């Protein structure tokens, strides 16, 4: 499903961001590097073989522009983070455009990635 990839690329840029890497106290050395993984919301299985699919939202503005909203959680070796982002379609049936992207980490201050 294309919706899943939408969150995959969003979490990838968020987990590789050095700014957020400091909040999760991640690391990166020749002896061992930290790796982060994320998923939609509540879950209790593995892969897509049998679990809850990711849900997506679509809304049009006064101009008729449809916007998409996707939110998911991320689990690191030190804690779990929440990523929320907003995207809008440009022209028509084209690549989604993100306008707002930020994360919330427990014990740390919320950090925006786009804004």
């Amino acid at each position: 499903g294309s919706d899943t990839q939408l969150f995959n690329r969003a979490v990838s840029m968020v987990e590789k961001n050095k700014d957020i890497r400091s909040l999760l106290q991640c690391d990166d050395g020749i002896t061992g590097k930290e790796r982060l993984k994320a998923y939609g919301e509540l879950i209790t299985n593995d892969k897509w073989t049998r679990n809850r699919p990711i849900v997506s939202t679509k809304k049009l503005d006064k101009e008729g522009r449809t916007h998409h909203y996707m939110r998911f959680h991320v689990e690191s070796k030190k804690k779990i983070a929440l990523v929320h982002l907003e995207a809008k379609e440009s022209k028509q049936n084209y690549q989604p455009d993100f306008i707002n992207m930020y994360v919330d980490v427990p014990g740390e201050k919320r950090y925006y990635l786009i804004k």
